């Protein structure tokens, strides 16, 4: 089998993409943010506290003919960023662009922090980091990904993510007619359960390659690329003006300027990001400051290469039986 399915940003600056599932029987279809780095598929739902609703498509599983309670399990999260949710968990149907799934742990939000509310656009997270992270107690559960993997024609899903544009999870086959040139593969580490793998190095602009090992996590649900602060530097002293902010919390720039690119390397390859998908916009409406697309991982403890970097490249998450990722141009 496979799956083929469209994903949207948000908002005009790509904060974050969202795809649709559909979730019991009759379909309900929420708009979820599929993540990469997380292992969790969960939902706002008709068990969520009312006052941390505000505008989400809500999961109703009393409506679903498919839905079963799984007994005694809670599920809690902590992303990256601050947020938080936490549940009780559901089995039930699940399709995303025609790949069906039965028996898919459903985790219900009964609570969600402030980010999750104020995002109106986002119902839920879909997790495809491996499933050794998922969340659940006291029986921890599969992600869609490795529940769908034995049906699948091939044991990979790719990420297409657009710059200010639609774009495609594919499930189950690579299309070919989807990058340019070739797909180069990469070395995975599971040991932390992400998608964790080496770039070779990095350039600034026009400037010279720089080969040095950067270890970091291919991050679908994060916004930005985070990298060593030495990296971090680099680029931004090729802006003129720009600077690191405390008070606004990471570097930035002023929005008059030009950005250069950023390459980073994959094996022998390179993948480019143009200067524009480094601009995330004024810091607060009106501000001739723009925040930065690139970012220290500095007392993050890991590099990310979230979707400032992967929108530049057609994304192969390989899960074979020895992970591997692919990254191509296009």
């Amino acid at each position: 089998s496979t799956g083929s399915a469209t994903t949207t940003p948000i908002d005009s600056l790509d904060d974050a993409y969202i795809t649709p599932v559909q979730i019991g029987t009759p379909a309900q279809t929420l708009n979820l943010d599929f993540d990469t780095g997380s292992s969790d598929l969960w939902v706002f739902s008709s068990e969520t506290t009312a006052s941390e609703v505000d505008g989400q498509t809500i999961y109703t599983p009393s409506k679903s003919t498919t839905a079963k309670l799984l007994s005694g399990a809670t599920w809690s999260i902590s992303y990256g960023d601050g947020s938080s949710s936490s549940g009780d968990v559901y089995t039930d149907t699940v399709s995303v662009g025609g790949l069906t799934v039965t028996g898919q742990a459903v985790e219900s939000a009964k609570k969600v922090s402030s980010s999750f509310t104020e995002d109106s656009t986002i119902d839920g997270l879909l997790g495809l980091a491996f499933s050794t992270l998922n969340t659940v107690s006291p029986t921890q559960q599969k992600t869609f990904f490795d529940n769908a993997k034995a049906s699948l024609d091939s044991p990979v899903f790719t990420a297409d993510l657009g710059y200010h544009a639609p774009g495609t999870y594919n499930f189950g086959f690579i299309d070919t007619t989807a990058y340019t040139g070739s797909i180069t593969y990469t070395a995975v580490s599971t040991k932390q359960g992400f998608w964790e793998w080496t770039s070779t190095g990095y350039a600034v602009g026009s400037g010279t390659f720089k080969s040095t090992s950067i270890d970091g996590i291919a991050d679908t649900g994060t916004t930005l690329l985070y990298l060593p602060a030495t990296v971090v530097s680099a680029y931004w002293a090729q802006v003129s003006g720009a600077k690191s902010s405390s008070s606004v919390g990471g570097y930035v720039f002023p929005c008059s300027a030009t950005l250069p690119s950023f390459t980073f390397g994959v094996g022998s390859a390179r993948i480019v990001i143009p200067g524009d998908y480094i601009d995330f916009g004024p810091i607060s409406t009106g501000s001739s400051s723009c925040f930065g697309g690139i970012q220290s991982s500095a007392g993050i403890g890991i590099n990310i290469f979230g979707d400032v970097a992967l929108k530049a490249a057609f994304v192969v998450f390989n899960g074979a039986t020895t992970p591997t990722l692919g990254f191509a141009s296009k």
